[PDB]
């Protein structure tokens, strides 16, 4: 809670929480000591021609990977809108509750079909010690990465 200003409420959750995607890599839209509750849209899109299915899987953590981090919340989203090859796309919507609790939902948006998983931050209470190892290379180093595993199987797929 980096208050540069006095009247400054801010409830931040400690780590950068993202996606293991595709082949099982990272996303991270969010950030380290993210001022939390979030609703971050990351649009992905797609493999196959016209309509894949994707697999969506919660690490708390690390950087352009299945490095080492917090592992919690893993759903499949289908029903997807069927352009050709890299075309049709899915939204991963991170809505992040203010005691670190995140609702992931994958969103095929211009079809209006979402399903969600609300992830219970409990088992894993990583604090100080492990956000001051990973934290401080992982989110600077991602979106420095450039989009780190964001440009993957497809373009920004996870399939």
């Amino acid at each position: 809670s980096e208050n540069v200003q006095d009247l400054l409420l801010l409830d931040v959750t400690p780590l950068s929480l993202g996606i293991e995607t595709a082949g099982g890599v990272m996303t991270v839209l969010i950030k380290r000591n993210t001022t939390i509750p979030t609703k971050q849209t990351q649009t992905f899109t797609t493999y196959s021609d016209n309509q894949p299915g994707v697999l969506i899987q919660v690490y708390e953590g690390e950087r352009a990977m299945t490095k080492d981090n917090n592992l919690l919340g893993k759903f499949e989203l289908t029903g997807i809108p069927p352009a050709p090859r890299g075309v049709p796309q899915i939204e991963v919507t991170f809505d992040i509750d203010a005691n670190g609790i995140l609702n992931v939902s994958a969103v095929d948006k211009s079809t209006g079909k979402e399903n969600k998983i609300t992830i219970t931050n409990d088992k894993g209470r990583l604090s100080k010690e492990d956000i001051e190892r990973m934290v401080q290379e992982a989110e600077k180093y991602k979106a420095e990465d450039e989009k780190q595993r964001d440009k993957v199987s497809s373009k920004n797929s996870l399939e």
